[PDB]
């Protein structure tokens, strides 16, 4: 019994496991329950705190993955499969993971809390890319990740109901945050220095915690990678949530009438029956749209993210935000005709016009015409390479890049300290084809430091790069500034402001400072298209 | 007892011209030749009638009267405005044309260039110094013809469907001059089977309307449109709008049945009409003119738009182009914040106000779309970017994108098209630097004025002028601006829908570029119409 691996938390004793990191050992405590299993009658309900336990709880292995859709687009393909559940599916899934330096840090260390993505319909903290051992060992950080309910189980809502009030998966996250405040000092973490970071729907989640007051006493800084609370996919109105939940119920045979009766019938259904019809409730043929997501309930979210970002005070907050070079490519293969991992995806103009209706599903005929006309290269209007890359750009700008620029600008104007980046390095080991470039999600492995494990076959320069990023992120966690406090120069990473709009490129070369994140194009999405809606 | 080489007979009778000095030698000039009956009195607003023959020898040694017009008062005494003002007496008796030819006249039939002046269809004269045909005549051996045509109410006031004021009579004045060339230009040594029209601004729009009107098409073979087009927001009005403007003008001068209204307008002093002419525009605007060509179903059988889209132009060669800063000239005539006497650094508020004045038909949404497209979102309040964006707005809307549209529709419908952008700022320009290369400041170079040493242009500008004169006359002669002998010099390739090629005209050798403001002209020519159409 290694005494470094025995910790007492409020709920009882835990036994961790010592893991090998390239530089030395780390202590891992995996599968720690932070909530009562949200099963049976607790389905769709807010999480309750985990009852204390007797003896020593085994925290040496990852717990079950929250019940979710499993991808079938390309069976056997690592590029999709690496995001799929790597443990058994269960509704009994509310557990978290802590990595710490071995031996336990002598003085309180900054804590980084990872929140995974997956369109609020998928994901798990147990995926290999979210492995906290490298950050813990090399940077001396305490790293935490939690499972939170996804799909219908996390986000099905009949707004105003006691039984399915909405946003319970975000309440799962918050409960893990409260757990860290209460318990993390036992692992050597500093609860007065907590930094949330996440990607895609995880980044959106981090932004939802910034915009919800009860969460604000639970962290000090935030990192939003390729995702935002504002924007077209991350939230729904109460009316639309109700409509989707009612349709799903009808599809599985429930009950209509009374919320209580409808929700009671939904609780009788096998979990896979709910997942089988999850996708059939979206109003349009679309991509980058997800059926069950956070809802503007007037509680967790007191108003729309738009309203809350525009009128908030963010003076004692520091934020790091950014995007990858090709945010849209990933999603095109899941719905737009002409696109595939298995060919160069050179498309016709006709296929481009069609793809825009699917990639921008809420667009009117006139707004879709505006998008086609703005993204067409009028010197090469029917060139398939341009049309393919423009399709990627539309989806990426609409859903990620322009939402990020919006948020960055409002936070900075409202008093926040903001740093921005674009991530431009494509992994040498990527299994997706070249045309997809640097796809959504493929920065994470670098930030978590996987290239430091030589068994994985990254290059030497990829390892040096990973180490740079791990430092930016942990420096930001420590101080709210990603710049190294004693290293003279590297050119410095400047704060993003509304006047100068400075951001940096993260690639194999030294930091380069640029001005304006797609400034002209994001004026189209963020300023003009809204007026085109209001006017007509 | 007088110079035998200056005496010539035309259909109407005998003429006596004058021997003028050009720097490389003498030229012959026949100035003030009448081609129509004076459009005065009961003939006001009526189509032109051919000139009745005269007895004896008509003196054609001086320019005739300028067609009655508004005289610019913006900057009194200032050469930049005054050079475009009338330089002879204003009269409604103004339908005269001018011919320049080599001295002695050519022995073999020579290609003819016909100049049609601009000035918004409200102004201009063939007698202005910048339209001096002596250098083209002397240096290129050209026969150059320029006519006066009626402008303003006199040329373009229309009550459509009426007999007495049918509209477009200023265009008919031009047409009659073209008919005169066909009948008479051989007497001067010109080739009536090789006639090239060229003109600038409204003059260019006019050339385009001759292309689109069948009776004119038998009267020339090739065309050059400089900074203007028949299509676009300013060159034509609908029948209904012409009538509305005609009728309001009538009211403002005390003329409340078409025959009666028109009979009453014919009794009014010409100056009374000019004095109220600007009051009939529907909006506070720039680059808009009260009395212009009307879509009458006759001269123009349909809208220039419909005619460029459905025409067969297989037998047409055209040279078209623009200057670097089409919009700047117009800003000082009505956008608050702009002046010749300072740098015109404007605020964002002044930019938004200026967009409404420069795009006066735009709804609020279209105007917002224009502002967002032309804003630099990195420096959205920078007064220098805002000034220059105001300029680009007015220029792209009124000139550059209409020209792009015309060039593409002509090329797709079978025409051979050549396109340019003119980028040299005359060293002698009196407008301030911020105005760049303004609308109209290519003309002096094409006409070869730098060749006159009294004008103080640079040596490099003389050589540039000579190059331009060659492109224009080569095109006139062969329908190709390139010299067939000169191989290694860069070539000017035709404009096509696929490649969109065009050349820069400056002190450097020809540089081929691709796409004439392709992205921005997509906004003006493809999107804004759909925004209108949907709303
Ligand atoms: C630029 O001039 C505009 C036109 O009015 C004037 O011209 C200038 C040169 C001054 O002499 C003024 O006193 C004249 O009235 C002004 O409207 C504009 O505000 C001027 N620009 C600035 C910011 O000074
Ligand atoms: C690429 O692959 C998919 C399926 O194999 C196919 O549907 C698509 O048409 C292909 N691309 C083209 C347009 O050749
Ligand atoms: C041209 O230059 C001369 C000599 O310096 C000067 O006196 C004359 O006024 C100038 N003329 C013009 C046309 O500006
Ligand atoms: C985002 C909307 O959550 C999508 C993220 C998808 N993976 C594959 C990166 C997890
Ligand atoms: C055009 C609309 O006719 C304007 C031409 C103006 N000048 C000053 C160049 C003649
Ligand atoms: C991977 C996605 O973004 C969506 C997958 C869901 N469908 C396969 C039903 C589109
Ligand atoms: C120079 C022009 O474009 C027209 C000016 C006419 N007003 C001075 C009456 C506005």
């Amino acid at each position: 019994e290694d005494p470094q691996l025995l910790v007492r938390v409020r709920g009882g004793q835990l036994r961790g496991i010592r893991l090998k990191a390239p530089g030395g050992p780390v202590s891992a405590f995996l599968g720690i329950p932070f909530a009562e299993p949200p099963v049976g009658s607790r389905r769709f309900m807010p999480p309750e705190p985990k009852r204390p336990w007797s003896g020593v709880l085994d925290a040496t292995t990852f717990q079950n993955v929250c019940y979710q859709y499993v991808d079938t687009l390309y069976p056997g393909f690592e590029g999709t499969e690496m995001w799929n559940p790597n443990r058994e599916l269960s509704e009994d899934c509310l557990y978290l993971n802590v990595w710490t330096p071995y031996p336990r840090p002598a003085s309180p260390t900054p804590v980084l809390i990872w929140i995974y993505g997956g369109g609020f319909y998928s994901g798990a903290a147990s995926l290999d890319v979210y492995d906290g051992r490298f950050l813990a060992q090399v940077e001396g950080a305490v790293l935490v990740s939690m499972n939170y309910r996804v799909g219908t189980f996390g986000f099905l809502a009949l707004p105003g109901s006691r039984e399915a009030p909405g946003n319970v998966g975000l309440l799962d996250q918050r409960l893990a945050l409260q757990w860290v405040q209460e318990n993390i000092a036992a692992f050597g973490g500093d609860p007065m220095s907590v930094t949330l970071f996440g990607e895609s729907a995880g980044a959106a989640s981090v932004g939802m915690h910034i915009l919800s007051l009860p969460s604000r006493s639970l962290f000090h800084r935030a990192v939003l990678q390729s995702g935002t609370p504002n924007g077209p996919w991350a939230t729904v109105s109460a009316g639309e949530a109700r409509r989707r939940a009612t349709l799903l119920a009808r599809l599985v045979g429930c009950p209509g009438g009374n919320d209580t009766e409808l929700i009671a019938c939904l609780r009788t259904r096998p979990a896979q029956d709910l997942v089988d019809h999850e996708w059939h409730v979206l109003p349009q043929e679309s991509i980058f749209r997800f059926s069950f997501v956070p809802v503007v309930d007037g509680d967790f979210l007191s108003d729309t993210p738009e309203a809350l970002i525009n009128t908030g005070d963010f003076q004692d907050l520091q934020v790091l935000v950014g995007v990858v070079k090709d945010e849209g490519s990933y999603f095109l293969v899941y719905g737009v005709p002409g696109f595939s991992k298995d060919n160069e995806s050179l498309i016709s103009r006709a296929q481009f016009l069609a793809g825009v209706r699917i990639g921008v599903p809420q667009a009117s005929d006139l707004a879709a015409e505006a998008v086609v006309l703005h993204y067409t290269d009028w010197l090469h209007p029917e060139d398939p390479t341009h049309l393919r890359d423009a399709m990627s750009a539309v989806v990426g700008d609409h859903n990620v890049v322009c939402p990020v620029a919006q948020l960055a600008g409002r936070l900075a104007a409202q008093g926040a300290r903001v740093y921005a980046y674009i991530f431009e390095h494509r992994a040498s080991t990527l299994t997706w084809p070249l045309w997809m470039g640097v796809p959504h999600g493929y920065e994470i492995e670098f930030i978590f430091g996987l290239p430091l494990d030589p068994s994985l076959n990254y290059t030497t320069e990829e390892r040096i790069f990973a180490q740079r990023l791990m430092k930016y992120w942990t420096n930001f966690a420590r101080t709210g500034d990603p710049n190294d406090p004693r290293d003279s120069k590297s050119p410095q990473w400047p704060p993003y402001t509304t006047a100068a709009q400075q951001y940096v490129s993260l690639n194999l070369k030294p930091l380069e400072v640029r001005r304006g994140l797609r400034a002209q194009t994001c004026a189209f999405w963020n300023r003009f298209l809204p007026k085109l809606l209001s006017a007509t």
